[PDB]
């Protein structure tokens, strides 16, 4: 060293770290990319548990983003801003465990409060080096210190054959786990305080942070929760021990291959042949259903999800959670015939009945015919336009909103705090249809505080909004308490129970205090279905 910048060279449990003076809006901040974590899960430890980082010797530099895990790469619209977003913007491989710190420039003189943020995609896709994910607004605005991992998806991360050595299931929520220890050995060498951690993220991210929740050895890593349109429970993100072990010998026969010798045989394959096969080894056709998902295999976690939250003691936890205003619209054009991009998407009875058997896979045809009852408008059940959102509204409820809404209900019922909102603004910058609304992911570039950055064509309004929705989650992270301390009456917002059923409505106006989330309608996925179900 000594012509480097003084304020970015920092030693962790590792090794020295070079980090970089980024630009912000308004102020510099201290990034630390790539940094490395875990021994690089690549040949024999393909499928396995990750082992903590080995020292190496030097200054890392720590300057860029790092690989991105090896993943299935969307082209369903080529060239298009709004599906280009989501994908790896970094190299693909196998050696992708690095994770990502921003803080303020100096670093903090006090111990600040941790983010941690954990992405989506569906346990099949994602990278925290996108540029919604981009932590320095946080960091400039708010002071933060955010944090954001790679953890391995799709097969590599998820592919198990439950019981055995050599593939047992859940490493990519083992990945996310090493970070978290990372966190808690080193993030007091950025001026991070270990003893405040917040857990956020969205889709596949939100049900990660919820098992963490649910998870014992995680939960003394973190002390509070941001679940993002997604949960632990519900019908995408888990499978039984049995389901995954079925869907693992699947694939190995797809591509050619004693739990023994059917994993070394896959560890054998080159990574692309496994992701072009992943798609392969579903049940039935669906959307919002992925190959390779965390598996219960009474480790990680002990039981299901819904028996977790049933019978647990949420005291200690303070928890913010909530969803957009069409969840279901965004997964329609991948799968459901007479849904596009590019047309209104306005669809018939027939393509309805259609689509309802593929956004509910796991329907006998009774419950086939509850959904399309209940969400169908008789007084005019042919309305091409109704039906188009009913199909959005089913595919929404299932897989988001009701599981999200089960999971408030019983984290309240059982002393956990916890906050709850509706997220309803529809980017100005947005490339997605009209017809799509508020689509799942949408509120990511409004909490990261993107809109502040002045290249970026938001709206003035947009840019205030951005701010709000900062304030709120970095409070939370603070104090457990999205409100104001400061600031009286906005107005205020209120905890969820299961009394009142509060949750707030995040838009252009104020905080507006609403009740019941879907309640009538989550009581028919929720309490009706399940039974109905389990009787045909
Ligand atoms: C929109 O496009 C899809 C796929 O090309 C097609 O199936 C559908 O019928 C179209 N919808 C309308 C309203 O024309
Ligand atoms: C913002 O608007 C300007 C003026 O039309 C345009 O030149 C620029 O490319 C826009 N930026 C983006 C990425 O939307």
């Amino acid at each position: 060293e000594g012509r480097e910048d003084p304020q970015l060279l920092v030693r962790v449990r590792g090794g020295q770290l070079r980090g970089i003076r980024l630009k912000a809006p308004g102020g510099p901040v201290s990034a630390f990319l790539g940094i490395p974590f875990a021994e690089p899960p690549v040949g024999s430890r393909r499928f396995m548990p990750p082992e903590p980082k080995r020292p190496w010797s030097g200054v890392l530099d720590a300057t860029t983003f790092q690989n991105v895990c090896y993943q299935y790469v969307d082209t369903l619209y080529p060239g298009f801003e709004g599906t280009e977003m989501w994908n790896p913007n970094r190299e693909l491989s196998e050696d992708c465990l690095y994770l990502n710190v921003w803080t303020p420039y100096p670093r903090p003189a006090s111990p600040t409060p941790v983010l941690i943020w954990i992405y989506g995609g569906g346990f099949y896709s994602g990278a925290a080096s996108l540029d919604v994910y981009d932590g320095r607004f946080l960091a400039q605005v708010e002071g933060a210190v955010l944090v954001s991992m790679n953890y391995r998806v799709g097969t590599f991360g998820f592919l198990a054959l439950p019981g055995s050595r050599e593939a047992p299931g859940n490493v990519g929520l083992l990945d996310q786990r090493l970070a978290l220890q990372w966190v808690q050995e080193n993030i007091a060498a950025f001026g991070g305080d270990p003893m405040s951690v917040t857990l956020f993220g969205e889709s596949a991210g939100a049900a990660s942070v919820g098992m963490h929740i649910l998870s014992l050895p995680s939960r003394s890593l973190f002390h509070r929760a941001v679940l993002q349109s997604g949960t632990p429970n519900g019908p995408w993100a888990t499978v039984s021990a049995g389901e995954a072990r079925r869907r693992a010998t699947l694939l190995a026969r797809l591509v050619g291959c004693n739990d023994t010798e059917l994993i070394a045989c896959l560890r054998t394959r080159p990574a692309q042949d496994l992701v072009d096969h992943e798609w392969h080894v579903l049940p039935q056709e669906s959307i919002f259903r992925f190959s390779f998902v965390p598996v219960v295999d009474g480790d990680f976690l002990s039981d299901t999800p819904e028996a977790l939250i049933n019978t647990g003691d949420f005291q200690d936890l303070q928890v913010l959670v909530g969803v957009v205003k069409d969840e279901g619209s965004y997964f329609l054009v991948y799968g459901v015939p007479g849904f596009s991009k590019d047309n209104e998407s306005l669809i018939s009875r027939a393509q309805f009945l259609a689509g309802v058997r593929i956004g509910v896979p796991q329907a006998s045809d009774l419950a086939a015919e509850a959904v399309v009852l209940h969400y169908t408008d008789w007084l005019h059940p042919e309305d091409p336009t109704h039906l188009r959102d009913a199909m959005s509204a089913v595919v929404g409820d299932h897989n988001v909103v009701c599981p999200v809404a089960q999971l408030a209900g019983r984290l309240a019922a059982q002393g956990a705090r916890v906050y709850a909102y509706i997220f309803e603004h529809r980017a100005s910058t947005l490339t997605w249809p009209l017809w799509m609304g508020v689509p799942h992911g949408y509120e990511i570039e409004f909490i990261f505080g993107l809109p502040l950055d002045p290249s970026l064509n938001y709206t003035t309004e947009e840019r205030i909004f951005a701010q709000r929705l900062m304030k709120y989650w970095t409070n939370f992270a603070r104090t457990g308490d999205p409100n104001d301390p400061r600031d009286s009456k906005s107005p205020q917002w209120p905890p969820y129970t299961t009394a009142a059923q509060q949750y707030v409505s995040l838009n252009l106006k104020p905080l507006e205090v609403r009740r019941g989330l879907r309640a009538q309608t989550c009581a028919f996925w929720n309490r009706f279905l399940p039974k109905l179900l389990s009787a045909t």
